[PDB]
């Protein structure tokens, strides 16, 4: 098992609604919420289910990233971003295009903190999307930004064999 965590409803933008169980975040502009964990070792896998949201960003941030600055427009933030029909990854304000299978519904995030990688997957189809190589300077927390509809996180997952 990798690090189990929930959304921290205290980290959540006033324009977001975090659910009772702290696993879904909905919109009622960097509308964001963090995982309630800082990771500074090991390998960790979690997924996000996307219920038809056309504007969102899923990723990781140093503590030094200010609240709701989590869409990869600084040096402390890495994010997979849907921008309507356009999917990019963003770190340090660099927008790097990716080409997912249409109707990307379930996204895998594999953080290898020790070896210094953030890998994004189409978890449903077992397609690698992009890997960030990082020499992590600080602990990182998962981050979720959503502009419409909702996201659901699944955490504490084994590192799957159905990916590579």
């Amino acid at each position: 098992n990798s690090q189990p965590f929930k959304l921290d409803p205290k980290s959540a933008h006033r324009k977001l609604k975090v659910s009772h169980d702290n696993l879904t975040v909905e919109r009622d502009g960097s509308y964001g919420v963090a995982g309630n964990v800082f990771i500074d070792s090991g390998r960790h896998y979690w997924e996000v289910v996307i219920s038809g949201s056309t504007w969102y960003a899923i990723g990781l941030a140093y503590k030094s990233a200010p609240k709701h600055e989590w869409i990869g427009k600084n040096s402390a933030s890495w994010a997979l971003c849907r921008c309507n029909n356009n999917w990019v990854v963003r770190h340090n304000s660099k927008e790097i295009p990716i080409e997912p299978a249409p109707h990307l519904r379930r996204v895998g995030i594999l953080l290898d903190y020790d070896n210094g990688s953030i890998a994004f997957y189409d978890a449903l189809n077992s397609i690698h999307l992009y890997t960030f190589d990082v020499a992590f300077a600080q602990p990182v927390c998962p981050t979720f930004t959503v502009w419409n509809k909702c996201l659901t996180i699944i955490t504490g997952l084994p590192i799957p064999d159905h990916l590579d």
